């Protein structure tokens, strides 16, 4: 009888495992981490919705004024439709790592009606704990957080646990968007999402959890055209040669129908240069390849 | 700052000027009147969205579960998303008339929490006032209405206040739906929605404030295809030869560029017949090219 709805920030310095715990807490099987420097006029990040709920994700611990009306443009809304604010706040820290980037962060905070969750992300690959406790101990010290949990974005090891909080704190309200709306309305986006459904239409009962699709470039040239370059990361190594399937079999025509629909979704031939790799990092091999 | 946002309703037996009086509250300039017997799951007729203020008119005085349901569908979210309910209605009645369906409307009504405005349509219609009072009279005595506010079907005597008295019953709430969206996504709709356009381009705003699109059959054949039979209504008669044009040249086009994004806004061919009319009825020489065809 009731729903909830509400916006939610996820904001820490730069390569931390903020899109990494996002795409977690999406909950998708196929995720698309983009790295864009085009930050978004609306904030969000990403949406959430299940059941009753529909947690909006921004990468602002709060929400301007002029971030409200981007979102309504976005949502095709009246400028004046009333758009909430941030109801909690998920602040990602790296291990034992403290900047003064980290520090930046922290500062906008703490100066909030906003709880805030302190989500210590890398936690396993300290494997001096004696640095840990004593840092916990000092980072607790900074401001009077909601909770403390350590996470592993790449495992998801307290994500359900931030899931949940999240939900706790989602507003009695009505949702603002519809389902499945996108927030990324490029064509670099559009693209991801091409290879997206390529993988799985074609790995099939082989898909595993945790791919990630993502362009690495989408451009023109000094000839002209569209020049997109897919990368394809997953978990293990075995998964790899999954996407790659037998002869190079399965990589070749996900790239065929994929490059396919990138000309007929967008008005241009594409060159489509589909890469596979571990995000452990490429290979002795890879990398010679990555240099042809 | 502050937004609000509500459904409201426009209930009467059928014939009475619910869908005139409508769209004049949407407001548009050229409005597109439906026929549609076939009444939607949703019931939403029709959407007024200005500034911070969006009222959500239906059909009905109370929204059903299954009719909030296919609402959230009709916008795409989860069917578990809120859904607020009627906080206003109009009930609309010809003159002096009152039939067991005039009845039927208010025993609905009666029983409700919902303020309910009276609508008397066509009260400069009525024989001789010496029924009017009498009826009026009559019809106060059926419940406490908010409001009783005669209307003029095509002139909008009193749009403005009933207007005014909706807008005040709008909840505090966040628009439920993106400003111009379609809660007729049929091809029927669509074909109306391309005159319109077409009407919009050509007549170039020189047009009649109150021009009424409509189509009158959209069908298949026993021989194949899509019959689409358009029906511009205009006010005065200058209005209708205004879109008819010098030679029949801008209906012409109007015709050939509306045809044509029925063709390939809709998979297949069709044949687009565009019929021009003054509201206040046809006339000899086109009731002949009527009766024919």
């Amino acid at each position: 009888d009731k729903s909830y709805c509400g916006f939610i920030a996820i904001v820490g310095r730069p390569n931390v495992g903020k899109s990494t715990l996002l795409n977690k807490l999406l909950g998708q099987k196929i995720s698309i981490t983009s790295r864009k420097a085009q930050t978004t006029r609306h904030r969000i990040v990403g949406i959430h919705t299940e059941g009753a709920y529909q947690a909006i994700y921004v990468d602002t611990p709060g929400l301007h004024m002029e971030e409200k009306r981007a979102i309504n443009r976005l949502m095709n809304k009246a400028a004046s439709s009333s758009i909430g604010d941030v109801e909690l706040v998920i602040f990602v820290v790296e291990g034992t790592r403290w900047t003064p980037d980290d520090e930046m962060v922290l500062n906008k905070l703490r100066e909030g009606k906003a709880p805030v969750i302190l989500a210590v992300n890398k936690v396993d690959n300290v494997q001096e704990k004696a640095d840990l406790l004593p840092h916990l101990q000092f980072l607790a010290s900074q401001m009077n957080f909601l909770d403390i949990v350590p996470i592993s974005a790449e495992t998801g090891l307290n994500v359900d646990t931030i899931a949940a909080i999240v939900r706790k704190h989602l507003p009695e309200a009505t949702h603002h968007f519809p389902e499945d709306y996108i927030t990324d309305r490029s064509q670099r986006f559009m693209a991801s999402e091409i290879i997206r459904e390529k993988l799985m239409r074609f790995l099939g009962a082989e898909l595993p959890y945790s791919v990630t699709v993502e362009i690495e470039r989408f451009v023109s040239n000094e000839r002209g055209g569209y020049d997109i370059n897919g990368l394809i990361l997953v978990e293990r190594e075995g998964q790899k040669k999954m996407v790659i399937g037998n002869k190079g079999a399965k990589i070749k025509t996900i790239g065929i129908e994929a490059r396919k629909d990138m000309q007929e979704m967008f008005e241009a031939p594409v060159h489509l240069e589909l890469w596979v790799k571990v995000k452990s990092g490429w290979a002795d091999d890879e990398r010679a390849l990555r240099s042809l």
